[PDB]
């Protein structure tokens, strides 16, 4: 049977699913680790014990325990990201979509969901892998990993809660794909990992970490980089936040052993209820439990690893969206609202800068303000709103990604960079937010091909072009079909630094993506904060 | 006789001079102070002892002792600024041009020449007052004052070389105009002082100094402000430079008395020969002997005087030229030449920034570089050259003037601001220099009306418009003729900050002159240098 597959862990039975007037196979909810429960909370994951009999893989698994967005009850724009299955600490599973008839040895793509390391699910409608598996004939895998305190509480030095276990969850799933994907028709030697937001930062972290490098061939990073300011903390800050978490739950703080034991007795929701109380500053785009520079998963600081070429050398495809910051401002900065144009007063602009660069002294805040203020028209509410949008986006996503791409390209074997700036015609979010953090995903997964979703014919064409770029890149290390007649996406080089836009217009090549602002964020400001 | 005038100091006999196919009277070289020679070198000036008989005022007086420009031997562009009469320490004289027939009580304009406080003459062709006196029917006066060490050597605390004596020379001439101009047909109650460069900074210094305020009615400042970074030094820096000067001349440095005595025995040229050796930094647009914040001529710091409204309140007319910096770069920055387009390499750009902001630490230099660099095209030699031109001009002339105008306007009775950007058609300097520091003067003095000088008809029209704005402002406190039909030069207000361009095109009103760069130079950079 096409739906029965014998793996090294046991047999699994999939289900046949319809997709664009055809069908493919889906193996949903396959376990790749022992449930990280009880005394296992906060610990490194354990390989799943093999099972006898047939594992029913016809339905989605539970989603990991996480903060749930209730800012706009009943609004699809936000609820489409919330867990759509029951939440449970028993959540370490993966899903595989396989072309029918089953391939023999074809290209594999493994998706790592984003969510600031505090949320995310592999079961979201926007992550349905059937369109991509079917359309590009690839075996599509989506893994899962612990988020929040469950995946990143870090008390360095202890082996009960070492930190980074969420990253090790991802690695175990990559190990399982390496060991078993051949039985589903996939080529374990041609696996591409790709992810968005924290998922994109994660991809970069597997490129850096010696322990993950051998488990994949190529990588794709969307709106996220390993070196992002929100993606990691020192072991000292991680410890401080773990202790403060315990303090919020009235735990004994005498020893790591005492703290961990207390935290392990709490119910999932008790930890989630006070999770946000441990941040050190009043800020936006900062999350409580994230990866830690431990000296193990990451041998040394991320910057020295990038400088020395201490990372996997291969081809990478990566990029960002036009208005990465709007989402965060809507949710956490004064003056921004879902139902108004959100024109910003000079007073709220100033409040916003402060929330955006939480780690800056007054001279630093003045430097940022001057860089983004048009002093010939300083009370223009639209410029203030858009200036703040760029500040958040440049500081948190674009400039860190540009620094990573320039450092990687020096030692890598091929880089392809994009700038996604198409605003979907059926977007439910207000116009002021523009091209939002996370909204290129639906085009990567081919949702515009589904007629009932209401995209335009041009949007379907764009989605097809993107899916083919991604899949062709996974298969060959180049998004372009060599002998084709279509416009070519040039290679990004240290010298020319070329990139392309991704929208419904005719391809256009540019150079030095937001270079002026990124020299400010990557060279000047850091130097100013260190001097002062 | 129209050419004989009885003043409180004695009788003077002028000469009749032709001007634009007509005639007026000129009284050249009238003494207003005792010769500041011998043991008087470095001392405050003394009123001229009255004389019996008739003082011959038919020819120009000597020019004060000064550094002479020999950078382009035989080139008119530079020699037109050099002393055109014999140099001598006996140089405290003034010149008066009087309409014929002699007025009874008409508007008076007193010109104060510029030259970085180290050079200048009242006898230059470009300062010939006959065109303005004749055309606008004003009594035009040009005074003189000591420059270099002779006018500004400062050993605070000593009464032999107190500092600021060059400014007191200007004041004595203003006192003489106040006391005697009535006899030449001028109204001592309607005297306007105007000057360019250090002359413009001087005008502002008389507005500030309690001891000078009562001696004039209104003021005009061209390309210079009292608060300019090159216009004054602290008493400590003044002292340090006076001692270093003595050190260059192998003087006894045991006491002020010993130093001054030695300096007084040296010949004028010995002091001029080592004058430039006392600057504290490798720089451009910095001069050795300038006014000192002494607590006497200037009661407190210039900034606190501006902030408290401690200054003469009246109307002022002032402005700047488009490319104030080109002159200084040509003469002192690597990569700039008179006979080439001077495209600047990134290496010379960096050298240039360093010479332009001599007082900056590395973080400050990086801030300036980022502010003026286009990172999408950083090796464009024309942008590097022009960026450097703006840096020198904004830092040294424009932004200091904009700060002064914004502080003055709060307490003043009327402000009119201009931006002169017309490049003369007969300019002998290369095109890359643009509209040069000092080249609006020829239009203020009406040289374009002289056919043989070869300006265009449009340039003659522009000169006439400027002469009429200046003279009408001196006469009424407003450059506009109220009931006229011509385009109106609006008042600069704290709120609207309007200004006009001065060129051959139809008047155009703008707002917030170089506001973006000036917030950088007046608020951010100073704050960065103080924090670091
Ligand atoms: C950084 C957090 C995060 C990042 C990814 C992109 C993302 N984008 C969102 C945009 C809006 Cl406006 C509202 C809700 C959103 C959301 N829950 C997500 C999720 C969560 C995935
Ligand atoms: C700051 C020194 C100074 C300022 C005023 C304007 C001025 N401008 C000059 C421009 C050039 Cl290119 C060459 C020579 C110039 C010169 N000796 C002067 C004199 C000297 C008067
Ligand atoms: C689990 O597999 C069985 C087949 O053995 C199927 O009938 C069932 O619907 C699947 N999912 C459920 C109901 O939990
Ligand atoms: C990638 O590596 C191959 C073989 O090692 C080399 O021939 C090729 O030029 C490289 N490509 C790039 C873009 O560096
Ligand atoms: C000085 O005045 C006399 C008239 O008394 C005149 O002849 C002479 O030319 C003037 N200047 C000179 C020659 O120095
Ligand atoms: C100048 O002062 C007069 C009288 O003191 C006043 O009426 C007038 O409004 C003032 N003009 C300005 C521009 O301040």
């Amino acid at each position: 049977s096409e739906l029965l597959v014998n793996t090294k862990s046991g047999k699994v039975m999939g289900t046949r699913v319809p997709v664009l007037s055809s069908h493919i196979s889906a193996f949903l909810g396959i376990p790749f680790a022992e449930p990280p429960v009880g005394n296992m909370r906060f610990r490194r994951p354990e390989p799943k014990k093999p099972w006898s009999g047939v594992w029913n893989a016809s339905t989605y698994p539970n989603n990991c325990q996480q903060y749930v967005d209730e800012q706009f009850p009943g609004f699809s724009g936000s609820e489409m990201w919330n867990p759509n299955r029951e939440m449970s600490e028993d959540c370490l599973y993966l899903n595989i979509w396989v072309p029918s008839p089953r391939p023999k040895s074809t290209t594999v793509m493994v998706w790592i969901y984003g969510g600031g390391f505090y949320s995310g699910s592999s079961t979201l409608d926007v992550y349905n892998g059937k369109y991509l598996a079917y359309t590009e004939e690839v075996v599509l895998v989506s893994l899962s990993y612990r988020v929040g305190a469950f995946g990143f509480l870090a008390l360095h030095g202890s082996q009960e809660a070492p930190g980074n276990v969420g990253l090790l969850d991802q690695r175990m799933a990559l190990q399982w794909v390496h060991d078993n994907i051949q039985f589903f028709g996939g080529d374990p030697k041609t696996v591409t990992i790709f992810g968005e937001s924290a998922g994109g930062a994660s991809v970069g972290m597997h490129i850096l970490s010696p322990g993950s490098r051998d488990l994949f061939r190529r990588a794709i990073l969307q709106s996220g980089s390993p070196n992002c300011p929100w993606a990691s903390v020192s072991v000292a800050e991680g410890r401080r936040r773990a202790v403060e978490l315990g303090r919020n739950l009235n735990c004994n703080l005498n020893s790591d052993e005492e703290l961990i034991h207390c935290l392990r007795e709490k119910k999932p929701q008790e930890l989630i209820d006070v999770e946000w109380n441990v941040l050190p500053f009043d800020s936006i785009f900062r999350f409580s439990f994230v990866p830690v520079i431990d000296g193990e998963f990451f041998p040394t600081s991320l910057e020295s690893m990038l400088n020395s070429g201490n990372f996997k050398k291969t081809q990478i495809l990566l990029g960002v969206n036009k208005d990465e910051g709007s989402f965060f401002l809507l949710y956490g900065a004064p003056g921004f609202s879902k139902d108004s144009e959100s024109k910003i007063s000079r007073e709220d602009f100033m409040s916003g800068v402060k929330l955006s660069v939480p780690h800056a002294n007054d001279l630093g805040l003045d430097a940022v303000t001057l860089q983004y203020t048009d002093w010939m028209d300083d009370n223009n509410g639209i410029k203030n709103r858009d200036g703040l949008d760029d500040i958040v986006g440049d500081h948190n996503v674009i400039c860190p990604l540009m620094h990573f791409v320039n450092k990687y390209t020096k030692f890598g074997n091929g880089t392809y960079l994009y700038f996604f700036n198409h605003r979907a015609s059926n977007l439910v979010w207000p116009e002021w937010m523009g091209v939002i953090h996370g909204y290129e995903i639906e085009f990567v997964f081919g949702l515009p091909l589904v007629k009932e979703l209401n995209y335009t014919a041009e949007e379907e064409a764009l989605s097809r072009r993107i899916m083919h770029y991604w899949a062709t890149f996974a298969k060959t290390g180049n998004p372009n079909e060599p002998h084709s007649q279509e416009s070519k996406w040039p290679l990004f080089t240290t010298k020319e630094q070329k990139f392309i836009d991704l929208n419904t217009e005719p391809m256009k090549v540019h150079q030095r993506l937001r270079v002026q602002m990124c020299v400010f964020w990557n060279q000047f400001l850091p130097k100013l904060l260190n001097a002062t």
